[PDB]
């Protein structure tokens, strides 16, 4: 991945996010519900390091989560326990394009439950360069409950 | 589903095919081995109805299937013992796009077993008009394979 945020205010992605559309280089990382890559962002906690929250399908069950990715030199690239996530775009107000890698992932998160275009438009761009599989989308009923179901 | 192919001729699109992306309005359409959609076509023989010779993944198992589309008012529409196929393009040479809906999947063929962009490029421009929320492709390797194993 060859796109990131210039001048990344991490600060100002704290809050309330939904996982729009997902994209991974190989199916079996999103096709199912337990996929290892199938997690629904809902919401960032800026500390700078930055707690994820999210929810992730489990032996049955949709687990909410709390995971930590350290900060790196780079203020739009930051480490999991391995796993890199780097901030692709954003405009703070609506949308947010980030990757992850080891097996790569993006994801375009949006503010609000609804369906935007000029995001996907944005996301489709950025994953013309990358060797992705498989890609999904969710509908407003789906960002509302939980793991999109 | 607004694109046909005009002047389509249904003999010329004999022999070999391989699904090299597939789409569907629905991600438990394409989602598992086993999803409703995810059938991937081996070779089209039309007698004019149109005989699919397709590979499908049931309880276990690649199955090898045979199955008639049979021929409407239009061309480029066919029917299947319920669900219309459509045809939307084809250079009859090299790839062919085509739906099917009662629900909605597309799929892009190729001639050989091989990643055209050209064929993908236009494949992404008709899934543009379409409500689609699960998109795969496949590598060279999985397209010689069974079920794209
Ligand atoms: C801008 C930051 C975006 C947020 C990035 C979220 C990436 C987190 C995904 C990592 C997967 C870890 C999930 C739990 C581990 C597991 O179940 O195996
Ligand atoms: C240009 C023609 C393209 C070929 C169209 C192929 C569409 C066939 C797919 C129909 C699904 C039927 C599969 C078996 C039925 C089942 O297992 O439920």
């Amino acid at each position: 991945v060859t796109q990131t945020m210039k001048g990344l205010d991490i600060q100002k992605v704290a809050g309330t996010w939904y996982s729009l559309a997902m994209a991974a280089s190989d199916i079996s990382l999103l096709d199912a519900q337990s996929a290892p890559y199938r997690v629904y962002v809902e919401e960032l906690k800026p500390t700078g390091d930055l707690e994820i929250l999210l929810q992730k399908w489990e032996n049955g069950e949709c687990a909410q989560k709390k995971i930590i990715a350290e900060k790196t030199k780079i203020p739009a690239v930051f480490k999991i326990d391995e796993n890199k996530v780097l901030v692709l775009d954003t405009d703070y107000k609506k949308y947010l394009l980030f990757c992850m890698e080891n097996s790569l992932a993006c994801q375009c998160l949006v503010r609000t439950p609804e369906v935007d275009d000029e995001a996907l438009e944005k996301f489709d761009k950025a994953l013309k360069a990358l060797p992705m599989h498989i890609r999904l989308s969710f509908n407003p009923t789906q960002l509302e409950e939980q793991c999109h179901i």
